[PDB]
């Protein structure tokens, strides 16, 4: 069973919407700035990638919005989006046959802060009723299915940076073994808080480029010095190919592939050679039925950390060999930074818009590629070229590796 793009929905950094996001990508825009809704000056890091200007309302009633952490908010924003996107109408007939996937890598950071604030002043009746259900990962799902009567399979992941890639994953596969025809899937982050900054910055795992925030995301460029911290959501509507054709849907892009691995390595570092990744990208070439050679385009993952750059071009340069030279690939966290468990629902929407304009979106801020980092990594400037299969990866914390395939539809 074939499993196709309906409906993308979108809040990044760069645009309250795909349209606007996807302008900012083609444009070479940063989304990263000084962060505004905390005072920073205690922490090494005082900047990301955060969600502009953002209206709840024009989703939600305000009385539903004030028990949700802006996690979920994002979510829901998202999915939202991709469903109207869609075209779908939920029935009766259907409803059983539609499903959600939507998942995040920390979930509701900013809501435990400020409740753990509360509980530590006053004591346990400070504590939001609307705690749990407001802030647990799964209540993506959970309220999305309420909202739209969605009763099919429901559950979410939460695999760090990997997130939105199985979400997506693994939706495709509920659809194509039967399990549903229609899902909504991917991902949504919002941990600009304290625990959030101050967490990855005691891993030293940000870059501290206060003076140049816009500079601070330089995959594959020698002074990298970590990821930038980056909030928002994607979503996809996965239907089947049958039923898409059925009520004469709009199709992006077919999904093809889906391959996972783990490194078995390090907690936190990838192996020299990405061995992990060679085998995930290997699975999902597999899985869709494709030669290396018929790849065009790879998002990467490349976060702009020293060790995770090069182990990605390694790994590309042993799954591709010589095709290594003919592809593109690009890091759009060079615009967006990392958005975490949103990671691969962006990246996969911009692999489909990759598809659908025929165009490899740029690798900012990539002044001086580092030794080996020689590919076609489209540094500066969008890059027109032909673009028939598109490649999503995200290597997450543990080692825990997904590739996504797209394939242009006929
Ligand atoms: C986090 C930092 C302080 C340490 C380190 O520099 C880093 O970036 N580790 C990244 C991980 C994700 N994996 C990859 O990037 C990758 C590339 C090729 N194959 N895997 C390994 C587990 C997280
Ligand atoms: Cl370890």
């Amino acid at each position: 069973r074939r499993v196709v793009i309906t409906g993308m929905g979108m809040l990044s950094p760069l645009g309250l919407d795909v349209p606007s996001s996807w302008e900012g990508i083609l444009a070479g825009r940063s989304g990263i700035a000084p962060i505004e809704h905390m005072d920073l000056s205690a922490y090494s890091t005082r900047f990301g990638g955060s969600v502009k200007g953002f209206n709840v309302e024009e989703y939600l009633s305000a009385k539903e919005a004030r028990k949700l952490d802006l996690f979920i908010q994002y979510g829901l924003a998202a999915s939202f989006q991709a469903v109207r996107d869609s075209g779908l109408e939920v029935t009766d007939a259907n409803r059983e046959r539609i499903g959600v996937s939507m998942g995040s890598g920390i979930g509701g950071l900013t809501n435990i802060e400020n409740n753990c604030r509360s509980l530590f002043e006053q004591g346990p009746r400070r504590i939001s009723p609307f705690f749990v259900p407001g802030s647990i990962i799964n209540m993506v799902s959970g309220f999305l299915s309420i909202h739209l009567g969605l009763q099919g399979p429901n559950y979410a992941l939460t695999t760090a940076a990997t997130t939105g890639t199985h979400s997506i994953g693994m939706a495709a596969r509920n659809i194509a073994y039967g399990e549903a025809d229609v899902m909504v899937a991917g991902g949504s982050e919002m941990a600009a808080c304290g625990l959030g900054l101050g967490g990855f910055g005691a891993a030293r795992a940000l870059s501290t480029r206060n003076d140049e925030p816009t500079r601070a995301s330089r995959p594959w460029d020698r002074d990298r010095d970590g990821f930038v911290l980056s909030d928002g959501s994607g979503a996809l509507v996965l239907e089947e190919l049958e039923h898409a054709r059925a009520r004469g849907a709009r199709i992006y892009a077919e999904l093809v592939g889906f391959g996972m691995s783990g490194d078995a390595f390090h907690m936190t570092a990838p192996p020299e050679d990405g061995a992990g990744a060679a085998r995930c990208m290997k699975n999902a070439l597999r899985d869709a039925g494709l030669d290396p050679r018929q790849v065009d385009y790879i998002n990467a993952h490349g976060t702009s950390t020293p060790a995770g750059d090069i182990a990605e071009i390694a790994a590309v340069k042993s799954v591709f060999g010589e095709h290594a030279h003919a592809l593109s690939m690009s890091s759009t966290k060079s615009m967006t930074g990392h958005l975490l468990g949103a990671a691969g629902a962006v990246e996969a929407i911009f692999s489909v818009l990759a598809l659908r304009d025929q165009v490899a979106p740029p690798t900012i801020n990539l002044d001086n590629p580092d030794e080996g980092c020689d590919l076609d990594l489209v540094a500066h400037e969008a890059k027109p070229r032909k673009i028939d299969v598109a490649l999503s990866n995200s290597f997450g914390f543990g080692g825990t590796n997904g590739t996504l395939v797209f394939r242009r539809f006929a």
